[PDB]
């Protein structure tokens, strides 16, 4: 139906869960904040497994390749998770680049990456060649913009040089504009860097991460997922909840992250339906009452 | 309503005689890099002798007024007054002074993403800068200019200051990019502003063309009748649009960024504000209507 941002408790919670085949969790702001996990999250995931409900995970974080992200889950207390369940914007970025750059031998090119080691590793694991890697540098056939702490005017210029070639793709991991840190400060997100590259190159970027449907496409290619029977749980309205709506799932805003209840209710009175969560909880831990 | 008809023969003589003076854009009109446009110096002289005032507008925020005056001289343009020169750096300094003169004796500093020339221009106006020697006052404004030292690090700082809602966000201009002599591009302030805006969740007050504030700077210094003034530039989305918004007559010259076909494309698309009244291959052609 049309989201009304109802608190998910009691019967509603029992219906919604029992109905669902599985849940898609965003990670940051939902399962953890920095190194401090959200109390109960580990327990919830376990009890979801006993109930026979599948779990998948999405993240616009392009800092950790899938292996290290799997280790992170492990180290933090989340047991029995497989790396195949993890879908980051980095992973999905690599997967798109492999889809768009497959070609006969002589068709291979390099990817110019504005981003960290984790992102590079993710691209290599998919079989992609990177510019700036040791050896002969093939013709750059793609520019990828991710979270780049080494972002510079020099490298922005370089990205644009590559993008002068209209046959060079422009991909971005996501459009998240900024992220909160532990000390209460913010860090610019790929969205702000993509904005710079797009503006400077006069180009539109193919975005893979939430709220782009492509991230969900990666997931449906790996697992049977019925959006009607899936819950999308996230902490950000403009990425997680909008994502859920575009994919046809039921959306649950959790309040342990970026967005607030009042922000959601503003979108509701404002009539921006696609930015309003069907339901909300204070923590994903609250979802355990329904098990 | 502009028809982008070539200005030649009789028309050229009429239009010039009609005008009080001409507003010249600099890059792409008077010069390209170190190579002046043949005839340009000669044109200015013949314009002054004919009793027509000449002013100059530029979205270039690299050079403070003194150095820009030297550039003109050194390149062959003699007898120019510094008051005739209006850059985005200049008007940015003038705006920040106008918006921060509030009655409280408690003044603050401006955090500048840009080169010495830009900082120099603000110091000339009496503004204090972050990163200057001494106590650093409360940052009361962030200014985005052409910043070759742009970094993720500095972007992050800018956003920290902008967390304070009473801190202004100003940008010199929104030019997305600029062509260089060798044929390469360099990102423009527009791309840098896009990053700051996106990451700060803020809109910037733009000072340069096609914002009318550039013209406001000019009218406070000189009596200018837009109806009798010629706006000559090489860029459609800044110079020509600026011209229309100010109510002047527009002349595209082809020695720079824009092409005749780009203008004619806007014409068919029905975007009148981006179509030049007249056009010439060079500003040199304007001498045919003089003596
Ligand atoms: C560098 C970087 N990139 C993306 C994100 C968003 C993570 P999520 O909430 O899981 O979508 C974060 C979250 O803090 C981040 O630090
Ligand atoms: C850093 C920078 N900023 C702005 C411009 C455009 C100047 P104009 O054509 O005089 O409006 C240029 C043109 O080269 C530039 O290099
Ligand atoms: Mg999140
Ligand atoms: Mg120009």
């Amino acid at each position: 139906g049309m989201a009304r941002c109802e608190r998910l408790r009691g019967a509603a919670l029992r219906d919604v869960l029992g109905q669902a085949q599985g849940v898609l969790f965003d990670c940051d702001g939902v399962l953890w904040n920095g190194e401090r996990i959200v109390p109960g999250a580990p327990e919830l995931l376990q009890r979801l497994a006993r109930a026979g409900k599948n779990t998948l995970f999405v993240s616009n974080n392009s800092r950790r390749a899938r292996p290290e992200l799997a280790l992170r889950f492990a180290r933090l207390g989340f047991a029995g998770l497989r790396a195949e369940q993890l879908f980051s914007s980095a992973l999905c970025a690599a997967r798109l680049l492999r889809q768009r750059l497959p070609g006969p031998p002589d068709a291979s090119g390099a990817v110019f990456v504005l981003g960290g080691e984790g992102l590079r590793a993710e691209l290599r694991a998919a079989g992609l060649r990177l510019a700036g890697d040791p050896g002969e540098d093939p013709r750059v056939r793609a520019v990828l913009v991710g979270y780049d702490e080494q972002f510079s005017f020099s490298r922005l210029t370089e990205a644009c040089a590559h993008l002068r070639d209209p046959d060079c793709l422009l991909v971005a991991t996501d459009r998240d504009p900024w992220h909160p840190l532990s000390d209460g400060s913010r860090t610019p997100g790929t969205g702000s860097l993509a904005a710079a590259v797009e503006t400077a190159s006069g180009r539109q970027a193919l975005v893979v991460g939430k709220p782009s449907p492509y991230m969900f496409q990666c997931i449906t290619e790996d697992f049977s997922v019925d959006p009607a029977r899936t819950l999308m749980v996230g902490d950000r309205l403009e990425t997680d909840i909008l994502f859920g709506h575009r994919c046809g799932m039921t959306t649950v805003l959790t309040l342990t992250g970026v967005s607030s209840l009042e922000e959601a209710q503003a979108y509701l009175t404002a009539g921006q339906r696609d930015l309003v969560p069907h339901y909300y909880v204070e923590s994903i831990a609250d979802l355990m009452e329904g098990l």
